[PDB]
DNA sequence: GCATATGATAG
DNA sequence: CTATCATATGC
């Protein structure tokens, strides 16, 4: 994706509510980026009432990391783009993308993203993106579904 | 466009 | 390490 139109893929297999918490909330409990401190990886992660990822540094605010548009409960995010304090890309993108998860059963959740637009910057754009965020959130979405696995599955 | 540099991708 | 690809700075 992300060079013809934006998806996501991700099987969640303890609820929406579960996959809902764990992404936006439950930032500093994962292992894949947040493994940090007042960094990526802080006890905050995502602000709920306005909708803007961000962690806590120990001179305020680490890393935003998304502007959100839609922040719709346990349901749907559709949030753009934003990255880590690393040797990153700036904002330039915008990259917004529909975060739909799918409840199945109340005990699985299947999220799809759809979006085309800003994420169709695919190549060039990309391979700037490509700097630091391809170690960080896709790698996040795999520990995602694991530490979620664990959470009503596996552990 | 070339020397950087950073960042990923080549070898 | 030199390159080669992209992008940006720097000249």
């Amino acid at each position: 994706n992300y060079d013809p139109f934006v998806r996501h893929s991700v099987t969640v297999k303890a609820d929406r509510k579960t996959a809902f918490k764990t992404f936006l909330e439950g930032f500093p409990e994962w292992w894949p980026n947040n493994f940090r401190t007042t960094k990526v990886g802080a006890p905050l992660g995502v602000d709920k009432k306005g909708g803007r990822w961000y962690e806590i540094d120990e001179q305020g605010e680490e890393h935003t990391f998304g502007l959100i548009r839609k922040v719709d409960e346990p349901d749907t995010l559709v949030i753009g783009w934003r990255l880590n304090g690393f040797g990153r890309i700036d904002p330039d993108n915008s990259s917004e993308f529909t975060v739909t998860f799918v409840a199945d059963g109340q005990k699985k959740t299947r999220v799809d993203v759809e979006h085309t637009h800003f994420d169709r910057m695919g190549t060039k754009h990309a391979k700037r993106v490509r700097n630091g965020m391809d170690k960080g959130w896709p790698t996040i979405l795999q520990s995602f579904q694991d530490k979620i696995d664990e959470e009503g599955a596996k552990k």
